[PDB]
């Protein structure tokens, strides 16, 4: 997967930014056509981190997960990925509030599908948020940003450790253990964010304030006009006890079963 | 607006046809000379359908837009326009592969100027394609077939709905929202055809196949010998998100500057 710089064509304008560098829009002269590509460009460990993300990606093959097109060594380092034409879900739901509840369920259910694959493949996302969910169409979501993501060992159930504490489960805070159940906590916080329309979780609260709230059995409320059955599920995602918290299999099922009704019985 | 049939002389051979009727070539006793005219002749609602086309035309005065001379209520209804001596760009370019890159740029830049006028006047062409661009000279093009064109209200940015999918933008296919931004998508499809020398876009594919190809982030490739910068510009037109897509002012500004350099 070492792409040819002659085929790649960049848009001299960014759609991303970060410690890594800039993410510019591009066009890659594919098999017979031209595929629009998102391209992470390195401005060290930044090259090891980008080779990590490139490895976590090359393995994962799922519709609801950003597919990678390949690496491209040229004037700089290029991580070539399948472009999500509409952008990050938090910034998209802020701008478009006419996005009906049904459209929102369909999108979070697509995240629960991609996450269920990540679970089955033995991968921890570790940064699963509204920001890191990008849109192909208004009705097609892909899970992005695999920089904190970790491939698990065959005999291992969890990983043991920058600090997205608002998306983090209590065992990540307290004991640094991350598993697919910790991503189920993040998914809860992500599900909240969408129904809120990109409103930031635990608005104004500091990291320890969030930790203290969750230890008191306190949770974020039901965003305005969110279907009760979705808030029901958020709190289920938000179970303090890791052993009793559902897996993505059971979460995606609850989203699938709800959606199946919603479209037909509504 | 109401032409004397005493001044209108019609030929036998047609320049086109449709459900509307025939497009006979004609001559019109004008000022002190004779103007060559293209005449749309009805074969019901089609009358108020062709009156809609005559109305869009009456309002538009720009060199790169097929001027209307007037109407004629004689044998059958006649819509009298200014003759495009060489005809449709696709057929012209299919039948002329000697036409150089500098020549095609100049013609698509001319389409882009007439389109910048139309955008500024708050009209949506809705049928922009190589076939609806007619050549007056191998160096003077005109936007025609204002059949699908609509005139937006002073407060609306778009229009909400024959259906040339292969030219339509995704927001049109999905939600039926035509605007000058949707005409930029079609403009990009026009720009492709012209460098393809009249080759039909997305050959063999059905409407849904095209739609699926677009959502997959795939676009038509670079036609053979097409200046890279003109291919870079098609992809700009071919922006999925309408908000991030260039307008006609932005499209003309890129063609004007390229051509400014290319000729000089
Ligand atoms: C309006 C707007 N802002 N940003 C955008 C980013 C995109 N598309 C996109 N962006 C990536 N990286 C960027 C940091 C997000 C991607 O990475 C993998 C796929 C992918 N697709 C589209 C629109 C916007
Ligand atoms: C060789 C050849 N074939 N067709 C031609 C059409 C023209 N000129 C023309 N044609 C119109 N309508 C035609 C259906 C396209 C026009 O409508 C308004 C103006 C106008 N000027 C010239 C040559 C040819």
């Amino acid at each position: 997967v070492y792409l040819d710089r002659k085929l790649l064509t960049l848009e001299d304008k960014e759609l991303g930014s970060g410690n890594f560098g800039t993410v510019k829009k591009g066009y890659y002269q594919m098999k017979k056509v031209v595929k629009t590509v998102a391209v992470k460009i390195l401005k060290p460990a930044l090259k090891d981190e980008l080779l990590a993300e490139a490895n976590v990606m090359q393995q994962l093959d799922n519709p609801y997960i950003v597919r990678m097109i390949g690496i491209c060594e040229a004037e700089s380092w290029m991580l070539v990925m399948e472009m999500a034409e509409l952008g990050p879900l938090n910034k998209y739901l802020q701008q478009n509030r006419h996005v009906k509840d049904k459209n929102i369920i369909e999108l979070v259910h697509q995240v629960s599908m991609g996450m269920k694959y990540l679970e089955e493949s033995n991968f921890v996302h570790r940064d699963l948020a509204a920001r890191n969910v990008l849109l192909v169409t208004q009705h097609y979501a892909k899970i992005s940003d695999f920089g904190l993501s970790k491939a698990l060992r065959a005999d291992e159930n969890y990983y043991k450790a920058k600090w997205p504490v608002k998306w983090y489960a209590p065992e990540c805070i307290n004991y640094y253990k991350f598993s697919s159940k910790s991503d189920v906590w993040s998914f809860g916080v992500l599900m909240w964010e969408a129904f809120s329309y990109g409103q930031k979780p635990y608005r104004g609260m500091k990291g320890s304030e969030v930790t203290a709230m969750l230890e008191k059995g306190e949770r974020m409320g039901c965003p305005a006009g969110c279907p009760r059955e979705m808030y029901d599920l958020m709190n289920l995602c938000w179970t303090y006890d890791v052993e009793n918290r559902p897996g993505f299999a059971a979460v995606e099922l609850r989203l699938r079963n709800y959606y199946y009704d919603v479209v037909n019985e509504g």
